[PDB]
């Protein structure tokens, strides 16, 4: 894969911003390139032409919760049976992308030596405007206060829910079934807490601290 200096790339978790990012960085533009990949899986051709990088990491118990529920929806995805036992998957990186963990860390270090501007699903809900901001410093880009409002009102969950252009409801029932869980589902970071039991989530925090030790912090709530 030969890349080209100008291309834009979005990297991401599944279930971290993606569709949400790809419309910002979408408008913005007006090549945008998307992957799901590892740092260390990244083509040796991006990092030598220097790629600018969008990444969008999700605090861990929300990106689980939605990766449960999109499991649920999705044909071409393997059965979640229970939040318990995806939990275990999750948890073990048994799980179609692989671990959320080295996802985000390995993107994290790698940030020290390429052009990655790294952001959190969390920061981006409780100040988009801040978050937008930061990207157009980084694509050294300017735009006027005017259509940065009309990108903010476009990209909340509210339209983009409506938008058949964005909400996979373009799609047949028969690939996603938004009967089951909508793709566009809640868009809202502590819905966790409305799955975990208080135990689900002491045993999650003791896994984290573990395979966390990355100065990586996430919100869990805005
Ligand atoms: N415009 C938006 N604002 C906030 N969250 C959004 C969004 N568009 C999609 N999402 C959320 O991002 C998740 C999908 O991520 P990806 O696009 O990487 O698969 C879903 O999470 P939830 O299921 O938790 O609501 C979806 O609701």
């Amino acid at each position: 894969f030969q890349a080209k200096p100008d291309d834009l790339i979005l990297a991401t978790y599944p279930k971290s911003g993606t569709t949400w990012m790809h419309e910002i960085l979408d408008m913005i533009l007006n090549q945008l390139i998307k992957t799901h990949l590892p740092s260390h899986l990244i083509p040796p051709s991006i990092w030598k032409e220097n790629c600018k990088i969008v990444y969008v990491a999700r605090n861990p118990k929300d990106c689980l919760v939605s990766y449960y529920h999109f499991h649920r929806m999705a044909s071409f995805m393997p059965d979640p049976q229970n939040l318990e036992e995806f939990y275990e998957k999750f948890m073990s990186g048994k799980v179609v992308g692989g671990s959320w963990f080295d996802h985000v860390k390995g993107w994290w270090a790698a940030k020290d030596m390429h052009r990655i501007l790294y952001l959190f699903y969390e920061d981006i809900k409780k100040d988009p405007k801040r978050e937008i901001e930061k990207i157009l410093k980084f694509l050294e880009k300017d735009i006027s206060e005017e259509i940065l409002n009309k990108i903010i009102y476009h990209t909340s969950f509210d339209v983009m829910k409506q938008n058949p252009m964005t909400n996979y409801t373009t799609l047949p029932t028969s690939i996603m079934d938004h009967s089951i869980s909508p793709f566009m589902r809640k868009g809202m970071p502590g819905d966790w807490k409305n799955y975990f039991t208080v135990a689900q989530n002491e045993e999650f925090d003791k896994d984290y601290q573990k395979k966390m030790a990355s100065t990586l912090t996430f919100r869990t709530e805005i």
